[PDB]
């Protein structure tokens, strides 16, 4: 009921989530995140870091982050545009079942919760999705936890992208 | 010697090219494609026609292409934002080697080139890509292909995205 | 340098007589094709006008698009398109009017993040060294690889230097 | 009462048209000019031959003609489009008076008028403008002319254009 409080899952293996692109946001809490499609990249080779990167794509912007494994199961984004540094977890992860993927992600300010992100490439079926939504939006500032595809741009004959 | 006389290799399998992400333009024949980085999307798993979708990203900026084999050893793809088709060709492809990736592909107008993209992960050392540009450079409109990742914008963190 | 259309300059609009006495232009980067091949004529409010809106004319040969325009916040102009109603958030990149060497402008209108509509105007046959640089920063936003040089292959004049 | 004898005022100075920009023809002889808009334009920078221009506007269509002055207080109109030439005449202009602008102009075929075209921006307020369109109605064919604004298209938010 605290964002700090809130469950930190494993983060599953890259290849897991590379497996499951593309995916889209179908709750979010800030406006930023609708509309939007989520592309996981691995490290460039010649990267020394080997940080891997998440691709937010909303239309013709993309937000770029790149992500390594922190304590607590935790990730740190680091903005590739701006240098801004997020610590987020996963409240669960559910990739590759035979139903597809999901997952629900998120970030704090203490025990407020500060962003969202709730991924999937099923149209929003998978029922730990229903119960975590639930759960993340009576958290301190999850009210503005919201349904993010609903007036979308229409599309000129590609599926995921417009 | 002219654009429709180009060597149009086999497309490689579309893992290969999920196992090159990413890659950067070395070579390109219009200002668009400069410091750019792609990135190769498989289809959604909803999708009915599952094309994959090509991601070419340069800072906040991204374009996007859906893409299916054609004829020729020709991909025929479609611009997201526009519905609008091109056919591209593959002069080389060099993937996955023990010295990373490389391609050289293009779109003509006609006995012209209109589009010439050279991809690699290994900071231009393939000798096919040499050899592949001094070819290309020859073809109508070829004068006007140029090194794309001189004076790009600096980075903020992340090796592959600014 | 600017990443996203939201955060484009904004220069102050000069004074219409600025704009006046640069008529007639030709827009020689577009981002759709609409303003291709097109040629802007810039209005005072008729002497009657409750709003005392200013016109912008758009000509493409025999054809025309007519916007009214007020000032607004933030240097910004809103345009009513006389035609359908749709009004648009306009600003101006840059302005170099009526310089020894003439004048040109770049102006833009963003859908949020990315650019929905570019004109980037001159009366010197693209010579000013500011319309270059402004063009390659606006093509650098999301959607902003559409813009094009917009005066190739236009349809031949009859006798007029400025209009056909 | 021929129209080779009308009156042939002198033509202002291009910098009193601009000023009056835009008018409106309150009175014309064929149906070309009903519900139009005329805005008077200066040469452009690089013209060589710095010929203004005048704007004829209906909607969404307009028809422009170059024009220079000629002997007998005359302008010569070449039409923009077609390269058609034509001979004019003011029969009075009253630009920028406090109350306004009007004028009243007219082309001839021999002792026909063929076309007749009065422009104000004050709403046909103008007493030298009624005693015009009377004279010019005497003129054989000058049964034709006709006020020009009576059903013309409705407006979406702009007062000088549709
Ligand atoms: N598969 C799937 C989803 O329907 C979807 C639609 C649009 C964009 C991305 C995605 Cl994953
Ligand atoms: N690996 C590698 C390249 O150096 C690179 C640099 C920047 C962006 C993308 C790429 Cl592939
Ligand atoms: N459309 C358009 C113009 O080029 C413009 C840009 C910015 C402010 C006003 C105007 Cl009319
Ligand atoms: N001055 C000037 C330009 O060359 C020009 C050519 C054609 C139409 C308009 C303009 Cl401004
Ligand atoms: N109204 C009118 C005429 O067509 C005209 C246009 C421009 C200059 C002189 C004249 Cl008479
Ligand atoms: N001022 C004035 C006139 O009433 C007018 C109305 C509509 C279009 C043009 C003009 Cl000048």
């Amino acid at each position: 009921m605290t964002c700090d409080k809130l469950p930190k899952v494993p983060v599953p293996p890259l290849e897991e989530f590379i497996k499951s692109n593309p995916l889209q946001f179908a709750y979010v809490l800030t406006d930023t995140f609708d509309c939007t499609t989520r592309v996981y990249v691995q490290p460039a080779r010649l990267s020394p870091n080997q940080a891997a990167t998440a691709l937010d794509i909303r239309g013709s912007r993309i937000i770029t982050n790149d992500f390594v494994g922190g304590p607590n199961n935790s990730a740190i984004l680091n903005n590739c545009t701006t240098g801004e540094k997020a610590t987020w977890y996963f409240q669960y992860t559910n990739l590759n079942t035979p139903n597809g993927s999901s997952y629900c992600a998120y970030t704090c300010n203490g025990e407020e919760i500060a962003e969202y992100k709730c991924a999937n490439n099923n149209n929003g079926t998978d029922p730990l999705q229903k119960q975590a939504v639930e759960v993340a939006k009576k958290v301190p500032n999850g009210d503005k936890i919201h349904y993010a595809l609903d007036n979308c741009p229409e599309h000129h004959g590609c599926f995921a992208f417009y």
